[PDB]
């Protein structure tokens, strides 16, 4: 019924630690693959902001991004619909709303490392298993995992 | 392999801030009856103290309670062990640490509002469900819990 969008940050008021909160417990919940330690290490840290989805006050997803200005893209990591409120769109609707965030700051790319059940939801949103950033670029940068596939996104106007 | 004891709060260190997030999660998955913020508000709260019981650089167990010593007690709202690590003597040695840091802070009673399930474990721990302070010391101050039992007990030097 009332349902907010905020990028979030740790670089520390009252009321985002709690989404901070809501946002690490959201993201442990669904990335099994993610130690608890790890997820809270990402989401606290200055270097990584997380768009949060608030509704009716609570925390229902978030995705949890690096953006790296210098290299002309962003890695995004954990990105999360808690498990009542999946298929309704909303996580399309976070991918937006991170698409049009970025085209203002002018990263035009997105990277991400997918998990396997989740590559399908990544194609919808147009990334594609074949990248068109140049590997001298994010090699390195960014984090590899464990069977998890790479994805590019390359955003526009 | 390396286990450690310590009595944090939120009063940045971005060690116990991973600590108090790490506590808010063992907290959460095992107190159903606590609503995952009203943990994360009273943790971070710069009134409660957690005892952190850290095994291998991760939290497994705490303690988390608020001081009163305009009145006499200490009131303890949650602790927990998180599930791997239960039945180990773990909460014992979190209670008796617990007890040794308050006797060397001059507040000899506890009191808790025990759920249904957990009488057993205090009970143990020398608590009881007769209480020897007076009720107009704790009433108000203390929170009630619904359908727990109040519970009390006095720890020597
Ligand atoms: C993946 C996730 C974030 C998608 O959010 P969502 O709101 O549940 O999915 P949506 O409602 O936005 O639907 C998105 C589209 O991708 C599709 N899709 C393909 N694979 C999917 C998958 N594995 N999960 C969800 N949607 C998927 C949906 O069917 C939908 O297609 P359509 O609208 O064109 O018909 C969410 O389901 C989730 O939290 N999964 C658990 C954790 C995880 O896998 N994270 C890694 C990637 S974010
Ligand atoms: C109850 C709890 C806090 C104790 O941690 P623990 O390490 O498993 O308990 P211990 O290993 O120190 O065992 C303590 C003694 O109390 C007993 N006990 C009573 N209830 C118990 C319970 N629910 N779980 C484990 N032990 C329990 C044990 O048998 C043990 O007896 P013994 O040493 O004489 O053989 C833990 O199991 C827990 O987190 N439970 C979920 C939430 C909860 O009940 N919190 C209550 C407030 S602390």
């Amino acid at each position: 019924k009332v349902i907010e969008f905020h990028v979030v940050g740790n670089s520390p008021n009252k009321k985002i630690l709690m989404w901070l909160v809501g946002l690490q417990n959201v993201f442990s919940h669904q990335l099994p693959r993610m130690p608890k330690e790890y997820i809270t290490r990402l989401v606290f840290d200055p270097k990584h902001k997380t768009l949060a989805l608030i509704k009716d006050g609570r925390v229902i997803g978030g995705i949890c991004f690096r953006m790296f200005p210098s290299q002309g893209f962003t890695e995004i990591v954990f990105c999360a619909v808690t498990s009542n409120e999946q298929v309704k769109g909303y996580g399309t609707h976070l991918m937006n709303h991170l698409k049009e965030y970025h085209i203002k700051h002018d990263i035009l790319n997105f990277l991400t490392y997918a998990d396997e059940y989740a590559i399908g939801y990544f194609k919808k949103q147009g990334f594609s298993k074949e990248i068109k950033i140049p590997k001298t670029k994010y090699v390195g940068y960014i984090k590899d995992y464990e069977g998890a596939t790479l994805m590019g996104c390359e955003l526009n106007p």
